[PDB]
């Protein structure tokens, strides 16, 4: 509400879209808020992370909250590494990453949910390798594409929100 | 942009030179140029760059222009993520209704040409091939020269270099 | 570091470990390593990471090297947008001259090997295939082993994770 209220007039579709995604009935209240929170972190916009984070506490456990934020952090690294490896046409695929990412195997919350949040973040960062790998995993654990698609929509909407908000604050 | 140029460090002279050059270039309208420097400045998320350019854009852009430019950044902010992502997913989601409102695109409050140019510029900054191509095609359809489009791409890239350059000094001083 | 390593949240434990190790790693020499971490920190746009890494990098980076690293991030901030953009336009704009000044590339004020390594690290962060490839090539051209290049990519990625973790 207060976030929506801070959105400029030249950003009406974003506000509109933020309202519709927040009232989503496709994703769990945990799937939804965990996605919104991981997405918010992935935008790097403090205000957006603060307001989504504040509202998220009344919809997510401390464990869920931490898992959502850690998905953002770990994809921040993976999204750069794998995309780069992919740009090198596989010529370094034999080397050996050597990077820890245990949170992925042991998230502390349902893995279907962690994957959903990781997928959303990979969409924001733009790494096809990770977006595809996570999308495949979601399907393997029973998440339907309607829900996977809703996460893609949410990640995009939240990116718009952060862009819209960043501009108003710097100008006003 | 006079203060921005001054803010740049000697190790970023090329960007300063490029900023000086793109601003004095005449291949683009006074509206196309400042509207592109503005949507680009917005898309880079650097506060100082947006603030400086935004201020210098008022005596160079109409009210409706300044509005359409900032609105292009915001809406591309979402579209550049959505279409890019769906585009990676092997056609598996091409038959689903996005259900995303983007009316500003059909009604920017100014003739479409410039909105599309600024949308194109933003899509370059965010890195979305689907949108870059779509908007480039639309620009052509409504009579915009390649030279103009290419100049926007350059302006988008230079502003991005300026944001990076200034972001680092702000943080280190 | 230390203060940087210590700021990481607990749910970002893996990134803490990765930072601790990439900084203790020898694969890259101290200038290569810290110039890459500095260039990367800049590209993440996170002010705290840039400050901590920039300060720790004073003990291993000459004045010329530090400016080369920061300069690499700035120029790649522009090139990474330009070449990627042109690259998606299906060669339809390849006949036009960019006319963008890039003099720092040929003249970084230090050995190119390092400048190219840092530019490669930034290109990975911004996501421009055209530049990551062009620099990976040059890097191999003048020497530099895949292991060093791979270590920079890892460093760029690890630094991106730190910045995000801190931003959260």
């Amino acid at each position: 509400e207060k976030l929506k209220a801070a959105l400029p007039e030249y950003a009406k579709d974003i506000k509109l879209n933020l309202s519709s995604i927040t009232r989503s009935s496709v994703l769990d209240q945990e799937q939804l808020w965990g996605t919104l929170l991981a997405s918010a972190a992935a935008t790097r916009n403090p205000q957006v992370l603060a307001d989504i984070g504040a509202e998220a506490t009344d919809h997510l456990s401390a464990a869920a909250r931490h898992a959502a934020l850690g998905a953002a952090a770990i994809m921040g690294m993976n999204n750069v590494f794998y995309r780069g490896r992919g740009f090198l046409e596989g010529r370094y695929d034999d080397l050996r990453p050597g990077l820890r990412m245990n949170i992925i195997a042991n998230p502390g919350i349902p893995k279907a949910n962690f994957e959903l949040w990781s997928f959303a973040v990979s969409a924001i960062n733009g790494c096809s390798h990770c977006l595809v790998a996570h999308e495949h995993t979601l399907r393997t654990v029973g998440v339907d594409r309607e829900a996977i698609f809703e996460a893609l929509k949410a990640a995009a909407i939240v990116s718009g929100v952060a862009q819209a908000l960043a501009t108003i604050e710097a100008l006003s």
